DNA sequence: TAGCGCCCCCTGCTGGC
DNA sequence: GCCAGCAGGGGGCGCTA
């Protein structure tokens, strides 16, 4: 924000409250992660990130879809899932204007369709070049009996 | 501080084409 | 094989009480 009073003494960012600067410095500069999982080595800057992480250990899925049986561990994942029902495609490739349901899909599109000289994968068993690593995985399972 | 969201990242698979 | 759809784990910030 323009007049944000709390300037970071280590980068160009500034914040409206000192609490926001404190948290930003923990994330980006000092890396103090006060909140520690008791079941693995995970630790986080914010407690809410620990709580979300714990749901991966327990399987808790608090956020139920009202149109199907899906339920998520994170409110945003449910909002992302609702795009499968609405057909919303919020992301647009600035180069060719194709639209996508997720931002990562769009980034991958730009890598595969609008980027010069991208390194490709190669099947060693049949001498086929494959663009995406996951499609090399599929090829190995489908054509070379990877179990 | 904890707590609510908003949103992006990276990963890696699926099935239509 | 190419492609966009689509979910899991996670980082970082906006904002408030
Ligand atoms: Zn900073
Ligand atoms: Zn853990
Ligand atoms: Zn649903
Ligand atoms: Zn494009
Ligand atoms: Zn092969």
């Amino acid at each position: 924000p323009l007049g944000s009073p709390h300037k970071c003494p280590d980068c160009d960012m500034a914040f409206v409250t000192s609490g926001e600067l404190v948290r930003h410095r923990r994330y980006k500069h000092t890396h103090e992660k006060p909140f520690k999982c008791s079941m693995c080595d995970y630790a986080s800057v914010e407690v809410s990130k620990l709580k979300r992480h714990i749901r991966s250990h327990t399987g808790e899925r608090p956020f139920q879809c009202s149109l199907c049986s899906y339920a998520s561990r994170d409110t945003y994942k449910l909002k992302r899932h609702m795009r499968t029902h609405s057909g919303e495609k919020p992301y647009e490739c600035y180069i060719c204007h194709a639209r996508f349901t997720q931002s990562g899909t769009m980034k991958m599109h730009i890598l595969q369709k609008h980027t010069e000289n991208v390194a490709k994968f190669h099947c060693p068993h049949c001498d086929t070049v494959i663009a995406r690593k996951s499609d090399l995985g599929v090829h190995l399972r489908k054509q070379h009996s990877y179990i």
